[PDB]
């Protein structure tokens, strides 16, 4: 299928054994930014659901589904890859809505829908919005979808902004060098040094982090749902220019994202913003091996490049430099394998 | 191969990629209890292994070969099926061990060694002993052995004992009466509590706590690794029959394992019980869904069953009963999946 | 002579400069411990003074045998190569002394005395007791002294002990790891990282420290004024068996000294230990590039050299083991080129 | 040579030890202002720059040549006496630069270049612009330099102001009584009193301050590099006439300096006045030995001699009189023994 092309085996397999647990589904359930604001973005928009055909991308426990239904959708597919199908198929009938809902189990990739849908539902952010590539099985799923049927989210925003915090990177830093003792119980590791620091700052750092921290206004990346196609986010590329507010050490770049919903009533946006309450999905930062001085009103450049790979996620390729002094920062991280710093 | 066949492919990619991480060499490495044990036992036997051949079966950065090393070995064939074999073969370069230390990539069942060698060296113990499946690595390894020749780790002890402990028992429908609300954002989620129960309770928990919860002295069960063969580990059947030394409620069986290293000079003992100090393996503990109750002087028998599986772990069965009463409590774990508890 | 055998007339230049100017006499007269402690030493043993020829080795402004006078000495030779030498005498004549205290300006190696002495003073100690080899001039003076004259001090201490203190640690590391930036202004120094930590980690600490960073009870390495002839100076092999009392990280070896005046009347101890009031001599620590680990009960084994070379200061070599591991460091440090960290 | 004729070889010796060091170079580098201004200027100027033949004076780490190189020079020349010439060699390798930057280690007096070039660069400016006598050897490499070739940076202005700073010039007396007390530890020191306050006050202040104490605009004195002889160096007399603009007590005069680019493309100039941000030149003031009152309008004027001595530095001699008053001062100055007196 256009799944299992673009998929590792063992990949895919971990992947719906993990969402095939109810304790991971309560864990996002239990979001409550997360659930009350989906809520909230289909119950205040009912017009966009009152009567209408519906297909739930991934829908886990059921939740949005029944958020649909309660809005006054006619039908609503709800198609869900993992055995957690089968427990959603429970709530459908315990809550006695068998007459509109109808799970469907399997990839939307691969399952037949019977009818075209009025409007796409899903939640399919991972970190940095896009690990998991589950977007790209969101986009896919417009081969169902009606006309001008909508889609929600509609939007996706990514930000990224430069920080500075010598105790992450210290605490990162020190981690690697571990690995330059030259006589651990006798033994020289120290030729391994470098592809230490390597390893460890390949991983994104996933928490929370005080506003203070950001050294300049965010740049922007915007993914029009109703738009895009699935091959856009095989290689997203994300150029930026900040101009620093702020002198110090760079430490890297942080991440987050908005989605919007856009829909005939309201616009309902849910964020992940450092400056809004925390959500499951934290923050992500980037460290550079080793950071750039600036000083407040250079101007930070370069890019960021996320290449999609077959483990469901992305290989990220950061080139920033100082214009003023030329010093230039590259880094290569992976996505599927980040550091949960949160505590 | 002998791996291939009992292994399935995407459990394996998954594993030799997590032991091909750098951190998580560390992480073992840093293991002072594990480590430093194995250089003792391996230096305070260094007739064992002074102008010896050596096999290191599984070598990870290499650090026992170069115990093996420090004792005087002659040479040692350094094993390993992750791309970890890649970094040892550059420290054992940069420590100038070349002319001793031979580095061979691949699995233990699939690569070839050119002779046979005096002495085996591993660390394959997973959680519960038995976890990862790498001991059968361990026991394959020995078509390698000369005659009389021996095995470092050379028994390996499992503890099993009954336990008491409230706390851990409730906690897992605290956990799983989050499903257990009539209208959690206006859906019904009830009828999946039953479930929520059984998935907490199938997960072994990991980590340790203070031996006065033991209601029992421990049932030991012993594989001797000079004569047990790959498929002895198949299925492994521990009988028991406690005799209680406390009264109350029995919440479980917890597990721990002791390794010997049988030498020439000495004999030396690695041990992660409850009564040690905490290795990185911590202790495991394997609920029942139905407690027992055993007065003091009462005996508590029944069978702990592993069944071992395509995913490197075994299926957990344990039946327990109070014989003076005839009440019946009997469990299924997977030991693929546990909890781990500690902080 | 002896003293432009083993001195650079470049380095004595500038040594001979420095104790020129008024401020620095000032710095070690202001210095109370010390020279409260000196005018207790001599004054409480006054039968050691009263009636007695005395020589003052290097008497700066004049303060010590300023001492000798209020105790009663009879005649005191002040010997003094700097220009000091002239105000000392100004001192002496304001002082109406000049019937018993004689300025000899000159080296001590240089100079004639009219007469043998019945007992020596002097403060010729330096960081770590030995720097600025002015011990020697000490020593050499003892061709001045009668059979059986005393040395006033009698005895040196120097104490050593293991350490640990990452936060010294890691801002001299942070300091040698600016060498480390691949583009500063768009240049990569990276090359030079090695030889920059080489060199920061060559300069002794000097400041002081609470005493419970230290890991093990001192070993001391006494020299007897009395006994010791100049060229047992030149190389000094301090041998060290340190059991340590606490796990973690040794970041080196903190030094200190005491001496001693043992009077006809009691002993006088000078002391710069940490447990003490500070002195303008502080404490100096010597840093090992890679901190060794250890556990309490371990033996931390090895040898701080020091060899005297011309610039009137030591290269020091430390080599250190843990006993248990075999974990060892080596390390080279330049005393001639101290960090003053105290604030 | 005429680098040698004008040194003293112990003054030499102890200058290129001091440049030796990584961590001075380390420190100058860090200078921002300082090293962030050399590149803009020589970036910003890239066509006096681009496929010419440079020689850069004193390379120290090579940082300028490698300005240079990025400016896109053909061949450069980095001359450097002390032993960082070292160091600058292994950057320009592992910076990939062998075919454009040539090292060549000596004192720039004393080696051989090839070829005459278009342009040199250097930073050889010391404190109060002079000290260190390092422009002389700046000016004599003007040998080596073609018809109209140019000289980064072309000028240097020196500037002097009077100050008033009551605290200051209490603090010398402050100081110097320590010596005014008639029994110290039982010696009178009094007799050494004058000596001190003298002592004092032929060292030259070295930190910055508040720009408030300046009582008129500054003089300047110019060096036009293109144009200037070594000769011109030895003795360098600056009259003054300051219109004062405040009325006060005038303690002394201070110093700083400004060189410029003067470039093909635009004129770059490097400040270290105290109205600018600090640099590692902080700011230098001499006193004088008696206040002068000045009202403002009136006219404060003299001269300031700087002498230069074999020891790379310079005697400063002051004369200064208010004009209207007939009141008059002087003091003498020993630049190479400045007081360091910032925090
Ligand atoms: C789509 N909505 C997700 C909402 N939310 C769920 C929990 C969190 C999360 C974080 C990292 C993850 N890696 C894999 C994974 C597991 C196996 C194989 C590949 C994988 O990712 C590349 C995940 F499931 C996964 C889920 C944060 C995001
Ligand atoms: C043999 N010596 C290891 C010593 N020590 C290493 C770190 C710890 C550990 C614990 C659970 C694990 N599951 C898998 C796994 C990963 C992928 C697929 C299946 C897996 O287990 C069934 C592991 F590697 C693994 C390693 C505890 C034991
Ligand atoms: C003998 N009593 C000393 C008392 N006390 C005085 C002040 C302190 C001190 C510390 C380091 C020093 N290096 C040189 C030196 C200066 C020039 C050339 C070589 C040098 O030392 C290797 C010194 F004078 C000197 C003095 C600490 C000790
Ligand atoms: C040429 N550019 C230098 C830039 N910058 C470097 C660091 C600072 C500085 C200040 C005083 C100094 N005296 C000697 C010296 C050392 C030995 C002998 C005689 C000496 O001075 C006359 C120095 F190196 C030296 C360097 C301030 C200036
Ligand atoms: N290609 C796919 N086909 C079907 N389901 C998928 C696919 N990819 C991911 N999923 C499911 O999408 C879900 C992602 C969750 N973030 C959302 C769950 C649910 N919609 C909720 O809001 O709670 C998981 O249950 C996944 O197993
Ligand atoms: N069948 C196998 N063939 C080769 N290596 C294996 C096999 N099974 C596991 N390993 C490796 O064995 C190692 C197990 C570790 N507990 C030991 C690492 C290392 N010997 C140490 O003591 O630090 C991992 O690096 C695995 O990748
Ligand atoms: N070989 C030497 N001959 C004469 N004086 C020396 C020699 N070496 C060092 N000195 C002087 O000894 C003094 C050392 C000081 N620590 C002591 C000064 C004085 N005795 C006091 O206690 O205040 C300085 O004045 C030195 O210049
Ligand atoms: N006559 C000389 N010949 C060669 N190098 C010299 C001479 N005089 C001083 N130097 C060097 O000039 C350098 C002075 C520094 N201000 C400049 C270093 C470097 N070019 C930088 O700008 O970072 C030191 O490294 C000195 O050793």
């Amino acid at each position: 299928s256009v799944f299992s092309e673009r998929t590792e085996e063992s990949s895919a397999v971990q992947y719906f054994q993990f969402y095939g647990y109810l304790s991971q589904q309560q864990n996002m359930m239990q979001d409550y930014v997360r659930t009350g604001t989906y809520q909230r973005a289909i119950l205040q928009n009912h017009t966009d659901f009152k009567d209408k055909i519906v297909l739930d991308v991934g829908c886990g426990s059921g939740i949005l589904s029944f958020f649909a239904a309660q809005a006054g959708a006619r039908k609503i597919y709800a198609v869900e890859a993992s055995t957690m199908a089968q427990h959603a198929e429970v709530l459908v009938k315990s809550n006695n809505l068998t007459d509109r809902i109808v799970v469907i189990p399997g990839k939307v990739e691969e399952v037949s829908l019977p009818e075209q849908v009025d409007i796409i539902i899903s939640e399919p952010m991972g970190y940095m919005l896009f690990n998991e590539r589950m977007l790209e099985s969101y986009l896919h799923a417009k081969k169902y979808l009606k006309p001008s049927g909508n889609m929600f989210p509609t939007i996706g925003d990514v930000h990224l902004a430069p920080f500075t915090d010598e105790q992450l990177y210290m605490e990162q830093f020190t981690k690697a060098n571990f690995w330059y003792q030259p006589s651990f119980h006798g033994v020289d590791l120290s030729a391994l040094r470098g592809a230490a620091v390597d390893e460890y700052f390949r991983q994104p750092v996933v928490d929370t982090f005080d506003i203070r921290i950001l050294m300049a206004k965010s740049v922007k990346y915007t993914v029009n749902f109703l738009e895009a196609k699935e091959g856009d986010l095989h290689r997203i590329e994300i150029p930026f220019k900040f101009h620093m507010l702020h002198s110090g050490l760079v430490h890297g770049l942080a991440f987050w994202f908005d989605v919007a919903f856009i829909g005939s009533i309201m616009t309902v946006w849910l964020s992940t913003a450092p400056t809004e309450p925390l959500t499951h999905w934290y923050q992500v930062r980037c460290l550079f091996q080793s950071p750039l001085f600036a000083k407040a009103g250079d101007t930070l450049s370069g890019t960021c490049l996320l290449i999609a790979n077959k483990r469901q996620s992305y290989d990220i390729s950061i080139v920033a430099q100082v214009d003023q002094t030329g010093s230039k920062s590259s880094n290569l991280l992976d996505l599927k394998n980040p550091f949960f710093r949160y505590t």
